[PDB]
DNA sequence: TAGGTAAATCGT
DNA sequence: AACGATATTACCT
């Protein structure tokens, strides 16, 4: 296993790919991708959007849920029936079956981006677990521990690849390290990954 | 107030 | 390039 609480469903996401990236590029029409700025002034080589009622943005004063999508003034789209559909699939299949997620975030990664080493941290219900779905092309995924300094595992996680952390590994660190050039038929040039969470409640 | 918080980039 | 430091300091509440 990949850690305790968390579990690795390798292709998971498959079959459901084609519709979820139909769904992506609806939320998008909407709430398009944008890269948001650290509060101390950097700006993410990841592009974003989110959908259900709560979506991550950054202020200045630090990171933050929000139901209204900042860019635009309006709520966030709602989170598509495919994406809440292989959410409960995974979470149920993980061991978590009772995941009731209020907030999706939608990464982009170009060639050359990556997300550094951080835990998902601001939510008040920790409780619930993560569930994180990758899409197109193949990344490096960091896991670590409760410490910044805690040793990292290195995973691929290639389309359709489902990891789930929660419980006892909630907390952990982990990252995706700047993404490799290529082609995948259905992104393209790029990697989409699909962040659940409860971030509400 | 004065204790807590810095975490993406930079250096090795 | 895989790690550690960032604070023997600035910026807040
Ligand atoms: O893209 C990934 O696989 C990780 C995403 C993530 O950790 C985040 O957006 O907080
Ligand atoms: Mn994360």
């Amino acid at each position: 296993p990949l850690a305790a609480g968390a579990v690795i469903l390798r292709r998971f996401a498959f079959n459901a790919a084609e519709q979820l990236i139909r769904d992506i590029n609806d939320v998008a029409s909407q709430s398009p991708f944008r890269q948001m700025v650290t509060p101390g002034g950097y700006t993410m080589s990841v592009a974003m959007t989110n959908c259900g009622h709560l979506g991550w943005t950054t202020h200045r004063q630090g990171y933050l849920y929000s139901p209204i999508d900042p860019q635009t003034n309006k709520p966030w789209p709602a989170m598509p029936q495919s994406f809440h559909n292989l959410c409960q699939r995974a979470a149920t299949a993980a061991g978590y079956p009772d995941f009731q997620p209020d907030a999706c975030l939608i990464n982009r990664y170009a060639p050359g981006a990556k997300l550094s080493l951080h835990q998902d941290k601001c939510e008040p219900d920790l409780r619930a677990p993560i569930v994180s779905v990758s899409l197109g092309l193949p990344a490096i995924f960091q896991f670590g521990g409760l410490k910044r300094n805690d040793p990292l595992k290195r995973l691929l996680l290639e389309h359709g690849d489902v990891v789930v952390w929660g419980g006892e590994s909630r907390l952990f660190y982990h990252g995706i390290q700047p993404l490799k050039a290529g082609f995948h038929p259905l992104t393209i040039d790029c990697r989409y990954n699909l962040t659940f969470r409860q971030a509400g409640k």
